[PDB]
């Protein structure tokens, strides 16, 4: 009886196995745009993905992960609120059954159709497993998706999903350039938070971009054909794999922009 996104094992249940679910820096949160304060001190954000090496795409039963070679400083995130260098390890998405839900963060209580998470780990801790035990171990770049025009840089991801329909399936996924998933502006909000799935560790500096990317209805419909289940099991469509907003508690959300 594992965690998931159903009535019986969904976010309102996670606290029983993972009591930090009710902790002091849980994610996601609602971003109240009128309460977020411009922080003139935030350093410029640096997204350096030119040398990124994608390797594989995996359906893990909760989402699909595009995995990178993180055995050297190829693809790194620096600057903004960050001290030091954070190495890209994977990206994934969270999405809805309908276009009116799917994001984990909200903006003035608005839900987007989906949310992209680019996961990076602080290289001063040596490996990802050590980094997640630290309060500044990870930096997650979050990007909202709205439905409208296609995102050409997403289509290579969309077209492989048929080959990883069910939990535990993977496929080779080399030479994918995650720069094609970014919006034009790097204006962001930032706050200290957590993983949004078990084990809900409080190790993340969240960096959520203000500008959403546009994807087509056909692109997101292909995300919604994935399965939570394993091969041969009763089909359970992989939809609504998002955690709702958590209490902000004793935190301030900072804006990079006026
Ligand atoms: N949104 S999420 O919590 O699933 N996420 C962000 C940080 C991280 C680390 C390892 C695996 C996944 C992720
Ligand atoms: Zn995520």
């Amino acid at each position: 009886h594992h965690w998931g996104y159903g009535k019986h094992n969904g976010p309102e249940h996670w606290h029983k196995d993972f009591p930090i679910a009710k902790g002091e820096r849980q994610s996601p949160v609602d971003i109240d745009t009128h309460t977020a304060k411009y922080d003139p001190s935030l350093k410029p954000l640096s997204v350096s993905y030119d040398q990124a090496t994608s390797l594989r795409i995996l359906n893990n039963g909760h989402a699909f992960n595009v995995e990178f070679d993180d055995s050297q400083d190829k693809a790194v995130l620096k600057g903004g609120p960050l001290d030091g260098t954070y190495r890209l390890i994977q990206f994934h998405f969270h999405w809805g059954s309908l276009d009116g839900q799917g994001s984990e963060h909200t903006v003035d209580k608005k839900k987007y159709a989906a949310e992209l998470h680019l996961v990076h780990w602080n290289t001063k801790y040596g490996d990802f497993g050590k980094a997640v035990q630290q309060p500044d171990g990870l930096a997650v770049l979050g990007i909202f998706l709205k439905v409208g025009s296609a995102k050409p840089g997403l289509q290579k991801v969309v077209d492989v999903l048929d080959s990883i329909k069910t939990k535990g399936k993977s496929a080779d996924f080399t030479n994918f350039d995650p720069r094609g998933l970014l919006p034009e502006s790097l204006d962001y909000w930032t706050y200290p938070g957590s993983l949004t799935t078990p084990p809900l560790l409080e190790c993340v500096t969240w960096i959520v971009l203000k500008e959403p990317i546009s994807v087509s209805s056909e692109q997101v419909l292909k995300f919604r054909k994935l399965n939570f289940n394993g091969e041969g099991e009763p089909e359970e469509l992989m939809v609504d794999n998002w955690r709702p907003a958590q209490p902000l508690k004793n935190r301030q959300i900072k804006a990079s922009f006026k």
